[PDB]
């Protein structure tokens, strides 16, 4: 398994790390039909969802994309500092595929 | 895909924006039955459900009603200032699609 | 749909509203087979239970019972101030429909 | 239903209850096979568990076994006065069947 | 049962205690597909995963293994000192078995 966000984001294609080092501007979530998500965005303009579960994702995602946006919530609320965002290119905002938090 | 709660209300009929830039006043919750939901309050009087589940509801939307409920509860708790909320306005309360926290 | 606690209330038979304006006193949780429930105090004295899953519960509030739960274990913790309790009179202790918090 | 835990503690073979005043001092949670418990203890170096599920346990204790272990872990983190465990004193450690945190 | 995580450790095969009495440096978590798991840091430099759920684990685990990346999360967020972890040591990082916190 890999040792860090890095690593783990690269075994991916369309995948990229931003560098954050910043606490969460602004939290935003929806239950919206069909747009089931969360969006977050940094002072530094940067904008990225956590997607609307769908037929990409497979079953043992779920879990874990509950859990982002929990994660998401609460380092809002902390105002925890990001450190790094795994993401995914190919979609508007970014997709998050996970997250490192440190100092 | 949209990129913030203004461009996500908009997508959807009869919804609007409420800008409140305030923390929430109350937050009342029900486990009483057909009256599972949430209300909340802001110091200027407006008041907002999360409505019960019904059929209006699809299916994804169902897990987000209870996370909104989780999320509104925290944020009176911490105090956390609501920027906005996206509501259905043929409901009454105006009844909540979404919210942004942002100071 | 309820503006608030005591019209949503109102809608009950064997109700009535408790006003307290104080924090939580002491919190009880019981994972005992046949009283897996719990049980707040005030400090005057009042005692409050939410009721174990039973007949008389729809599917509706299986969930939401144990939102409550959570909801009262995080304000005792918190030291919120609950505002008012709708409760069921027929039990005793009192049974928690209902919780408003308000500082 | 029981006032109070030392009421609910009585109503149960194998009981007895703890009286602490005095929050958690160790946590302890393990995720290992057959396993699956949290631990805590006591300045004065009482133990107790939260069992694991089993056979002995009825469907309706399971939500609150995990509901236990969340109680525990926040009470641990936010150093909340632990008043009493009602605990069934024919396992070691004692396992905890219900708790009541009080200032 | 065990009275604490050493004893408890020792009843697996290819586990050790780590002694760390410090707070997490890092958190790190994932939702791609098939990296589904933590990593948490030390400033000591060492790295712990908690594993992606498999074949090698029971059913029993499975709630479990989710209850270690709650537990993880919120004592990176509070700062909690852990004192030790039970590992596996047959995987790369040492994989989470269970977590003690004190002090
Ligand atoms: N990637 C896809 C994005 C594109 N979008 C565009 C918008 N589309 C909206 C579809 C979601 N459906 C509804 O919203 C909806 C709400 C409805 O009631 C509202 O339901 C609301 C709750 O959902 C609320 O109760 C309100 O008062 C009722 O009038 C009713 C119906 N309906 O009868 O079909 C649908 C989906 C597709
Ligand atoms: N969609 C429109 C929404 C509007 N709603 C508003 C409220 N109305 C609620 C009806 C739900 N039913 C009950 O509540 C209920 C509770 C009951 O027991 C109480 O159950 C209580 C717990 O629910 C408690 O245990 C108490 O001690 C028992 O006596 C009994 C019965 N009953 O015998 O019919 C009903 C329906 C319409
Ligand atoms: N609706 C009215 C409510 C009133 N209640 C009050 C309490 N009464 C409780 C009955 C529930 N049963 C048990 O508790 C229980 C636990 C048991 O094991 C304990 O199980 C315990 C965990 O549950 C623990 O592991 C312990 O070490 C074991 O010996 C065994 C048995 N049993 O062999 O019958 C029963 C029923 C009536
Ligand atoms: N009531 C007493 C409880 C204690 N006792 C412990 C030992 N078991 C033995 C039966 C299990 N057999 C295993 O072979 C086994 C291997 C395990 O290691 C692997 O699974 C682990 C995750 O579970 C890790 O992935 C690890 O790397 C991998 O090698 C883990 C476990 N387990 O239970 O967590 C079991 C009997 C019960
Ligand atoms: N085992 C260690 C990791 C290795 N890893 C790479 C090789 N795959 C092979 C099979 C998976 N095939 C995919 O095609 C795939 C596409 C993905 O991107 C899309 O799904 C993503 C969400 O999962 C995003 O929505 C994205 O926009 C969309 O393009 C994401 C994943 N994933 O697992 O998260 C997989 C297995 C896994």
């Amino acid at each position: 398994t890999p040792q860090n966000i890095t690593d783990l984001c690269a075994e991916y294609h369309n995948t990229q790390i931003h560098t954050l080092n910043d606490k969460i501007f602004s939290y935003t979530e929806s239950l919206a039909g069909k747009r089931e998500m969360a969006i977050i965005t940094f002072k530094n303009g940067a904008t990225f969802q956590v997607e609307v579960p769908g037929s990409q994702h497979i079953d043992s995602q779920k879990k874990a994309i509950e859990r982002m946006k929990d994660t998401l919530r609460i380092a809002y609320l902390t105002e925890a500092k990001v450190e790094k965002l795994c993401v995914w290119n190919n979609k508007t905002p970014h997709a998050i595929a996970a997250i490192s938090m440190a100092n």
